[PDB]
């Protein structure tokens, strides 16, 4: 007690940066009928497929980050921090109606009977069966969710006047109505040459139905607290996204957990490290971001991108549910398909959780500060830190054990 | 071109049961039929080409 | 290790083992394989999810 042998200073580092952003956006999109179609896909190393796509089945892109921010935010909060993680995603559809002509015009036809009571519904049978969209058909979506500019923020050197124009070359969805269509698509894997193949998905075990004309206003809401919902994570020394190692691994090395055990869901099988190859298999280690390209990042999935925590099992986690919604079909007397059009709002929500390591770091450049020392993310990418990591596929697959379907473009 | 558009023709539509009372019974290639439909066929190459 | 008694007095029920496997799986099915004889028709892909 005061003895004269009491501590006279106690220093203590500063915290590490926690911000939290939250973001949101409201769209107006309509979709349409389709009856159901089927195919076979041949595609490369034999791969050979049975597919069933509904063209009344639409799935919103939910999964897709650019849903909730637009590109300029994204480009911000891809750069200022040392991580950041999605920690709770929310989207609300919105029913404006379901629409058709009272006589079918090959002409002027006009969508103006909104008392047919067309069956629509939410569909989930994506939990049972491999499913997955166009790539093509999402990245639709998204672009008119975003919409290209039309305004002169640069001034043209005669900055006259122009006339007035309906035609946006592509005005946001988040202004007027936008018509989109992304067909959710069944595979039905054949690896063997004689295969064990099931029915096909009996779509009306897995839906919730509502009265489409009676059915106006708030339908459906879907919310997801991703386990994972690392969108990048920086633990590297890597001060550059050009410069390659220089030093070779030394003979200094201490066992850690490491929680990865080289097994991956290929398609329909499970697959161990040595067998895969015809692309390198993917291997966790330390986290970057000087990894993604721009473009890259624009399609971040707010579910998984492929970074872990130090001391988690490395791996996937089951991908966020398939946000699918659509028609019942009704068909005419000669049994064609009686079309309609559904306009919906869709409202986006997302909240994430940014972190700055500055605690054991004082950096004296705009550099970004490394999670490095008291521990270390990590994320599924090759011994040559400059090589593409490894993807998520942008026709958002989901393989057997519900995972997010992954892609390694790295040739073997 | 014909549309079955309306859905507010209120039509009657019931369920009878006078096979309690008189002899019944369906076509056979009927009933046929709607069990072909209920099963389907299958078309996936489950024996590739 | 052993437990003995007497082979004369001992006459009836003497032992009773009980088990209940953690794992008793015996077999299981999880491939798309139709077949005992057909292999594999396809190559690994790109695709694959950890």
């Amino acid at each position: 007690a005061n003895d004269g042998r009491q501590d006279i200073f106690s220093g203590a580092p500063q915290p590490n940066q926690h911000h939290t952003l939250v973001y949101g956006k409201s769209y107006h999109f309509t979709i349409t009928n389709g009856l159901p179609e089927f195919r076979h896909l041949a595609t490369t190393n034999s791969g050979y497929y049975a597919q069933q796509r509904f063209k009344h089945i639409h799935g919103i892109p939910w999964e897709r980050l650019l849903m909730y921010v637009s590109e300029g935010e994204l480009l911000r909060m891809f750069r200022d921090y040392t991580s950041l993680k999605v920690e709770e995603v929310v989207c609300e559809v919105y029913s404006l109606g379901v629409r058709l002509p009272f006589v079918t015009s090959a002409t002027t036809s006009s969508v103006a009977n909104a008392n047919a009571q067309y069956p629509i519904g939410c569909f989930h049978f994506d939990e049972a069966y491999e499913t997955n969209y166009g790539i093509n058909n999402v990245a639709d979506i998204i672009n008119k969710a975003l919409g290209t500019e039309w305004k002169n923020a640069t001034r043209p050197t005669a900055a006259v006047t122009t006339a007035w124009s309906e035609q946006f070359p592509n005005i946001s969805a988040s202004s007027t109505s936008r018509d989109i269509n992304n067909p959710v698509i069944v595979d039905y894997s054949l690896p063997y040459f004689e295969n064990n193949v099931p029915k096909d998905v009996g779509i009306y075990d897995y839906v919730d139905i509502k009265n489409g004309t009676t059915a106006y206003g708030k339908c459906w809401e879907k919310r997801f607290k991703p386990t994972n919902g690392l969108l990048y994570a920086e633990s590297t020394l890597k001060g550059n996204v050009v410069t390659p190692l220089a030093a070779q691994p030394t003979n200094i090395m201490t066992p850690i957990p490491g929680l990865e055990n080289g097994y991956f869901m290929s398609n329909d099988q499970i697959r161990e490290r040595r067998d895969l190859t015809t692309s390198v298999p993917p291997v966790a280690l330390t986290a970057t971001k000087l990894n993604q390209s721009a473009s890259n990042n624009l399609n971040a999935f707010v579910d998984y991108m492929g970074y872990n925590y130090f001391g988690e099992q490395k791996c996937a986690p089951q991908s966020m549910p398939k946000f699918m919604i659509g028609f019942v079909n009704i068909r005419n007397e000669d049994n064609s398909l009686l079309n309609a059009k559904w306009d919906i709002l869709i409202k986006t929500r997302i909240r994430l959780t940014g972190l700055q390591s500055t605690r054991e770091w004082v950096a004296r450049t705009d550099r970004i500060p490394p999670q490095y020392f008291t521990s270390q993310y990590t994320q599924f990418r090759y011994p040559n830190i400059n090589e593409t990591p490894l993807l998520r596929s942008l026709g958002t697959f989901k393989l057997p054990t519900k995972r997010p379907g992954m892609d390694s473009r790295i040739a073997a």
